[PDB]
C-alpha cells in the first residue's frame, strides 16, 4: 500500500485514548533536529542520520557551499540545512566547542 | 482544539521517510502488551491494566482454561489472553523468572 493512505487507515481507526500520545509522538518527529545520548555522542544531528549539526557548521566555516553539503549527503534538505542553522544560533557555544574538540 | 484533527494535520505533513517509525510507534501503543518502567515494575502487562503477563501464564500453567480468566477479570479480552500467550512464546525466559520465586 501507499505510506500516507495506509498511516490515515490506522489513524482513523486509533482509540481515542490513545491520541494524545499519537500526537505527541508525530510533534516530535516533526523536528528535522534530533538529541539521543550514545549516537554521535549525544550531540544533535539530522534526524535518523549519522550526520551531526556541529559537523555541517564546520564544513560550512571551511568554505562548502549548501550546493556542495546537499551533493554530499543525499538525504539531506534546504529545511535540514536551515534548521541546523537555526539550531546553531541557538546553540553557538556548544557547537563551537564541538567543532574546536 | 481537537487534538484528533490537530493529529490528522500533522499526519498529513509527515515526510515519506517518517511514516514507517510513526507507524510502528502507535502499533506499539495499541499492542495488547506494554512495557514500561512506570507500571508492574517494568514488566509486560495488559494494556489498561497492572496485571502482568506472568501472572496470566502462571494461572494458565496451572490449569486455568481461558473462560476462567475472562470470568475473574472482566477487563481482559480473548485479544488479550492471545497476545500474552504468544508475548510467552517469544519471551519464554523472562516470564519464567518472573514467576519463580526469587
Amino acid at each position: 500500500m501507499n505510506k500516507k493512505t495506509q498511516l490515515l487507515e490506522v489513524i482513523a481507526a486509533l482509540p481515542e485514548e490513545l491520541v494524545d500520545q499519537a500526537l505527541n509522538y508525530v510533534q516530535m518527529l516533526q523536528n528535522p533536529i534530533q538529541i539521543t545520548p550514545g549516537v554521535c555522542g549525544g550531540q544533535a544531528r539530522i534526524r535518523n542520520t549519522r550526520i551531526p549539526v556541529w559537523t555541517l557548521v564546520a564544513y560550512r566555516q571551511q568554505g562548502a557551499p549548501d550546493k556542495e553539503l546537499l551533493a554530499n549527503y543525499p538525504g539531506l534538505t534546504a529545511e535540514d540545512l536551515s534548521a541546523a542553522w537555526h539550531y546553531y544560533e541557538q546553540n553557538p557555544e556548544q557547537i563551537d566547542r564541538e567543532i574546536a574538540q
